This record gives structure tokens, sequence and C-alpha cells, in this order.
């Protein structure tokens, strides 16, 4: 059927911000008697009126049926707006959404969730694995348990994506791996590490993924120093897939900086705020554009103070990939539950004392943060604030 | 093993004016020797300069080798633009295509098969049938018979495809079936009946096929009516895939008309050019977006001269289906004689007379026909010149 861009409730074709085109969803939609309203209150907070100012709202179990390739990789998208939609208390809805068997979300309150960020709208980002079928039924169901909910959705966006994820190391355990290419992910955190925001027009394989820069994550007194490429320098990807990641994360970085006796005594420190009794996949890339050789940088990695590159085997990028400029990552598995971190995730850096490298500093060019579903469930509750 | 759409001839990744992502060929070249090449001239029909500017030249046999999934089935398409490639007289180019053990092409000439159809680029589109193999073998070997033959070939796809042939039902025969479950087809015309091209990228099931218009394929006198359904009609497949043709092709169709003793008068006849000694299956697309009652419409149909529905069992779509707005098909098997037949299909529609139906009219909304292989063969002759 190919890529879609949904704005639900709309009767005519939208564009927003960043020159996506959007259509009506209504061609797509199974079930009868929903209901589509216009929120009355356009926070100036949003970047576009599109898909965010226009909603469809279901009082019974709505489906999507859209036309896909079975055998592909889906990216799926949902849009929410909670606002004022004359007649409602957006506060009311709670609610379900599935995909193909998949369970995305459980009584979901966009509301609640939006007042924990400090964010007006929110994006819903999920990587589906193949199901072999040529339809994605995406189901809407109004929670069981409150005789006034409903089930509302601004947008949807369906969009084929390579086979982008293969094994992870796990993180504290000696050559440990695990599989996640049947797995069904969530896309907790996207970020340009060191670099400005990346907007989905800029993004690579046409996948219209937003990267953000990272400082708001920086859980550790000192910044670091962020590190740019000199001018027109070349991200050489040999056989990496283009749709990994765009050019520009692999141009800056964030490091800890040129005092390497201050490196020593610190790590560089991200927090993140996720779901109890998941595993995360972390996507660490990572792109060496100021050295050239083996054993110039070298630094230890943890996440949830459990080692994931570090004794023996620590990082080093030019180790890694045997040549300035060429990118990469590298993907860390981690159980999150009571014992591990709870509801954070929190990913350390410092140098290496192994192997006497020439610098003690670390760097990091990008980071994503995924969620692998536990027996086709990816739904976590909602936040607290 | 992922699908493939390699432009050959390039070494850096492309796209088309459909969106269409396109990559080089180059890895998945494994024996011969080749040259990239670059056309002189780019044809004004062109829709775009890929992949069809670029080319692979081959003077000797070279295979391609591209991973598949062995227990399915894989549409394969080969992307030829007839012109001057470093030097060469594109008038010698006679050569043979084979994917795995099934003959595509022999003693092909591009440059004769363009200038009989009057279009400046070819694109051949089959369906193979799994090969319990998991590498696709496509080998290209330039004619052994002329002595400055040499193949070339501007892109290639493969892509996986779902199980959309079963049986058809043999004309002017009944309780006769031909079988297409585990047939090597090739896509001869694909067409969205009384409506406009559908472009590759709307296409259903992921599979960028484009459905054309079929005004320049009626040979009758008629044209007959072309309907589209209302604003937000929905098209309800119900248990039918919809892999099997996308929405757009339902919610359009071509009709006789609203005179019925006209209708009555006349069949909505199309014409079809194809190779002989073959089996074709045509695929009849249908559905109703304006009637609502079985015995509205009841239509009979031939194809080349013979009964596909017609006396005691026409053609009708809510009889078929059950209700407005629900899609479906039917396949009819035709052999295609050396003599009888003569290097055409017809396809007529008129009205049935049989059991008093409210009106007098004919309909379809879309329609394919695919070559059934013979022996492993799916190659047919060059086109006459003019
Ligand atoms: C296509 O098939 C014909 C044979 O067709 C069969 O035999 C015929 C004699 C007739 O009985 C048909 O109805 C049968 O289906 C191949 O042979 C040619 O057939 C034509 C007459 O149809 C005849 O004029 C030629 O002399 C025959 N040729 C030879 C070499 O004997 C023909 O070669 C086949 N073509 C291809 C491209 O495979
Ligand atoms: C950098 O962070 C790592 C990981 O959190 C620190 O190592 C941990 O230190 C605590 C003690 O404070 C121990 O309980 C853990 O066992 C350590 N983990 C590992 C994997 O060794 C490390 O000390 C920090 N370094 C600095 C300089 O702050
Ligand atoms: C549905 O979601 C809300 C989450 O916000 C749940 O209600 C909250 O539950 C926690 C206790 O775990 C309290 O701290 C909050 O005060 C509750 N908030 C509100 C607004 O009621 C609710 O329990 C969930 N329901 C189900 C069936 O899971
Ligand atoms: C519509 O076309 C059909 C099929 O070509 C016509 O039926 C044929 O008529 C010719 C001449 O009368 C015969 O040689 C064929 O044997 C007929 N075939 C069949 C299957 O009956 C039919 O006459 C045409 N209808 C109209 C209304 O013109
Ligand atoms: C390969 O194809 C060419 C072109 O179709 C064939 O040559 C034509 O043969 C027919 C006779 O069947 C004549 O009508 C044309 O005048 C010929 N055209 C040219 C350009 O020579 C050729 O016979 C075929 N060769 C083989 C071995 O099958
Ligand atoms: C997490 O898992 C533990 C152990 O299975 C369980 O006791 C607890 O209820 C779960 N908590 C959440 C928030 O899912
Ligand atoms: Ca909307
Ligand atoms: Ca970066
Ligand atoms: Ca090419
Ligand atoms: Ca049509």
């Amino acid at each position: 059927g190919q890529d879609l861009a949904l704005s639900c409730g709309t009767s005519e074709a939208s564009a927003d911000q960043d020159k996506k085109k959007w259509e009506p969803d209504t061609k797509f939609l199974k079930t009868g008697n929903s209901i589509h309203a216009t929120a009355t209150y356009q926070d100036p907070s949003l970047l576009s009126t599109v898909p965010y100012m226009t909603a469809r709202i279901f009082t019974a179990p709505a489906t999507y049926e859209i036309p896909i390739k079975g055998d592909k990789r889906h990216l799926l998208r949902l849009y929410f707006y909670p606002s004022t939609y004359t007649g409602l208390n957006i506060s009311n809805s709670y609610f379900t959404v599935e995909a193909n068997d998949v369970t995305l979300l459980s009584n979901f309150s966009a509301a609640i969730t939006c007042q924990a960020l400090t964010q007006a709208y929110l994006v819903k980002e999920y990587s589906l694995a193949p199901t072999d079928k040529d339809v994605l039924s995406i189901k809407f169901t109004p929670s069981d348990k409150y005789r006034d909910a409903f089930a509302f959705i601004n947008g949807i966006e369906v969009i084929q994506m390579p086979e982008l994820f293969d094994t992870a190391a796990l993180v504290g355990f000696t050559d440990q791996t695990m599989d996640a290419k049947t797995a069904n992910l969530q896309s907790m955190f996207r970020l340009n590490v060191g670099g400005q925001d990346i907007p989905g027009s800029q993004d690579s394989g046409g996948l219209t993924r937003t990267w953000y820069n990272d400082a708001p994550y920086i859980f550790s007194a000192g910044l670091g120093v962020t590190l740019q490429a000199s001018n027109n320098f070349r991200i050489n990807y040999q056989n990496m897939p283009v749709s990994i990641a765009p050019a520009d994360i692999y141009k800056t970085a964030r490091s800890q900086g040129p005092n390497g006796d201050i490196n020593l005594k610190s790590n560089l420190t991200w927090m993140f705020q996720i779901d109890k009794n998941f595993t995360y996949i972390l996507r660490l890339h990572f792109c060496e554009f100021q050295l050239s050789k083996i054993n110039q940088k070298v630094f230890n990695i943890y996440i949830n103070n459990r080692t994931a590159q570090a004794d023996t085997t620590p990082a080093d990028i030019i180790g890694w990939t045997g040549e300035k400029g060429i990118p990469m990552y590298k993907d860390y598995a981690i159980y999150v539950d009571a014992n591990n971190g709870g509801e954070e995730i929190t990913l350390q850096m410092t140098p290496s004392t192994f192997g006497q490298p020439e610098y003690y500093d670390s760097s990091l060019n990008g980071l994503e943060i995924f969620k692998m579903d536990t027996m086709k469930n990816l739904a976590g509750p909602n936040p607290e604030p």
C-alpha cells in the first residue's frame, strides 16, 4: 500500500512545518461511528497544526487496516495532542492500542503522560517485526474499566524500514548476546550526542526520524566538551547501511575533554526515565573524526553501573573501525527491574587504564534507546506527576 | 535476502520520479566481466533517468546471484533502455536471460521491441514460482549467432510476493481448469479499467506494480462510460487479500452505459498483442459500487470469441460477491494457438438477457493478463518492426 502519514479527523490533504505531506485517515478506518474533532486551543509550543489540531475519537473498539508488505519491518508512529475537543475532558481518556497482536499501549493516558513530560504533544514510535500479513490492523480499545473512557488519535504514520536490528551484547555478562532481529521495539530516546537537533526531513533512509540534542539528559556535574568534525569531513559508511543514522550524527560528539587527569576522576553520565520490567537496547553511535590510530582514545562504558565495555576490552573507536571517519554502532542490552536500576537507565563513560593510551578521554556521537517486547507487549504504566 | 532494486551501471544510490530507491548492482554480479555505460541520449518520454540512463554491458555471459527465500514466490523485473552504449550499435544486441532454470528472454532485441511498441523503454515483469533455492541466478547470455551480439541491462528488481495465483477456468469448457499455483508467469498487461494510471508507489502489497489506464486497448467503436465510486466509498475486501489489487482499481470501472438498447447491440471490446503458443490467464477484477442487488446488471463475457461467462451462468457482480463494495476477481485461461487466436487476445462483454435483469449493461474494474510458462520457457519472438 506504501508508506502513509494519516492526519486523523481531517477531510483534505495537509502539510506540516517540515514539508511532510499528510492525508485523511478516513480511507483506512474499518469501523464506523467515530467522532472527528478539532482542538479548541492551539498550544504555542506546537511545531505545526498538522496532524495535532485534529483528532479522531472512539467510544467502542475501532480498527484501522493499513496495507503493508508482509515480509518487511515497519516504523509505526502514533501522534497525540491531549487538548480540548468540544464536549470532552481529555482526562477521561484511557485506552489500549494493538498492532497485529503486539500490544503497544494499555490504560494509556495522553494527558497524564504529557503533564509528566511538560510537553503539549506526544509521538509514540515503534519498530514492528514482520508479521507475514499484507494488512497492519491497528486497534484502539477504550478501557473496559471506566464506563466514560474513550480512545483518541491525532496522526498515524506507517513507514517501511530495513532490518536494522541484529544482536546486542548483554550488559554485565561475559560475551553473552541476544537476538533483536524478530523483536518488536519501542523507540524511547534518539539523540544526536554533542550536536543540534536533526529534523525528520534531514534523516537518512527516508525514515524521517528526529534526533535530539543530548544535553537535557546529562546527569554528571560536567557537561563535557562537544566536538565538531572539520568542514566537509567525509563520513565513510563503507558497508554500513546509510539508514542506520544520517551523516550529521557522526560529525559531532560529546567527550569528557582535554584534561586526562580530571577525566580519570569522573564519568560522563546520561540518565533516562524508562518503564520497569523490560529489556532495553542501547545503540551507541561512534565515529572518530579527530584521532587516527588505535590506542589513542580508549574508554570504559557502563550501563546501570554494570560493564558494557571495560576491563581488557574497553572501547576504542579506531580499534573497532580501523580508520578515522568510519561510522559504527554497538548495541548493548539490559533487563531493567527493581534490582537493576528501577525506572532509570544510566549510561557512563570514563577513560580506561588498560594498555597505556595516548589520551585519557571518552566520546560518543549518537544514542538510541529501544524497549524490546516481552510476550508481544510494549505497554508500560503512565508516569506520575 | 531482502527486496532489491538495482540500477545497473551506477556507483551511488539513486531514486526515481515515483520515489523508489535504487542501489548499484555491483555486489550481486557473480561471474563474467562487464563495464558501466551511460546512454548518449535522454528520450523525452522517460519519466526518470533512474534506472534507464545507466547500463551494464555484457559481451560474454554473466550471472547475478541474488539471495532469496526458496519457499517464496518472487516478482522479477528487468528494465531496458535501448541506446548507444560505449560506441556499440544497439541493433546488434540479441541475448538470452534465464532465472534459475526458467528462460525469460531468448534472441531478445530491445531495440526492435521498443520500435514496435512506440515506447523508448521496456519493463519485463515475471512472477517466479518457489525455487527451493536460497539464490536466484540471473544469467545474461549474448547471442552466439550474431558476431557483435551483446547483452545489456539497466535495472533489476527482485521482490518477494504472496502466492496470488491459483486455478483459472479454461475458456469455452466447463469444470476444466489450469493450475497456476506453481507456474512461472510473465505479466503481459495490467490495467486499471475506467481509471487513471496507478503508480507503483500507490500499489497494494508493497509490490509497486503500475496499473495503466485501459483506453488504449479498446477496439469497439464505443468506449462505453467510465464510472467512479462516490467520495469516501469504502472497498470491503473481506477475506480477499489486499495484495491482489489496490483499492483504487475497484473504485473505478468501464461500463457500456445507461442506454440498454445500444448496449444490447454491441460488445465492449479490448484487444491485446501477445505471443502465440502459450496459455494465458486473464484476471478480471470486479467491484459493484453503484448497484446493490442481484440481477440488476448481468452480462456475458467472451475471450477470443469463446464463452467465459454466458448462457445460464452470465456474470453478475453482486451475484458473485453478495454486496455492493466487495471486490473480487475471476481468472480465465486460454491457449493461443499457432493458427487460431493469431497473436491477439480479445476480451468482450455485452449484456445478458437471461433472467430478465433490471438493466442491460456490463462493467469491469481491472484487468491483468499473464503468460504461463511452457517447457520452462516464457520467451517469445521479437515483434514485427512497424
Ligand atoms: C508454435 O506451435 C506450432 C505448432 O502448432 C501445432 O501444430 C500445428 C501444425 C497446428 O496443428 C497447431 O494447431 C498446433 O498447435 C509450431 O509449428 C508451426 O506451426 C505452424 C502452423 O500452426 C506451421 O505453419 C509451421 O510450419 C510449424 N513449424 C514447424 C517448424 O513445423 C511452431 O514452431 C511453434 N512456434 C514457436 C515459436 O514455438
Ligand atoms: C564510573 O562509573 C562506574 C559505574 O557506575 C563506577 O564503577 C562502579 O563503582 C561503584 C562504587 O561507587 C561499584 O559499586 C560498582 O561495582 C562499580 N562498577 C563497575 C562496573 O566497576 C566507577 O567507579 C565510576 N568512576 C568514577 C571515577 O566515578
Ligand atoms: C490506569 O492509569 C492510571 C495511571 O495514571 C492509574 O491511576 C493511578 O494509579 C496510581 C496508583 O498506582 C495513583 O498513584 C494515581 O493517583 C492514579 N491516578 C488516577 C488519575 O487515578 C490506574 O490505576 C490505571 N488503571 C488500571 C486498571 O491499570
Ligand atoms: C459480442 O461478441 C461475441 C463474441 O465474439 C459475439 O458472438 C460471436 O458472434 C460471431 C458472429 O455472430 C460468431 O462467429 C461467434 O461464434 C460468436 N461467439 C459466441 C461465443 O457466441 C456476439 O455476437 C457479439 N455480441 C454483440 C451484441 O455484438
Ligand atoms: C532473432 O530475432 C530477429 C529479429 O526479430 C530475427 O530476424 C527477423 O526474422 C524474421 C523472420 O522470422 C524477419 O521478418 C525479419 O526481417 C528479421 N529481422 C532482422 C532484423 O533480421 C531472427 O531470425 C531471430 N533469430 C533467431 C536465431 O531466432
Ligand atoms: C515488575 O516485575 C516484578 C517481578 O516480576 C513484579 O513484582 C512487579 O509487579 C512488576 N512491576 C511493574 C511496574 O511492572
Ligand atoms: Ca489530525
Ligand atoms: Ca553527534
Ligand atoms: Ca541503470
Ligand atoms: Ca478501475
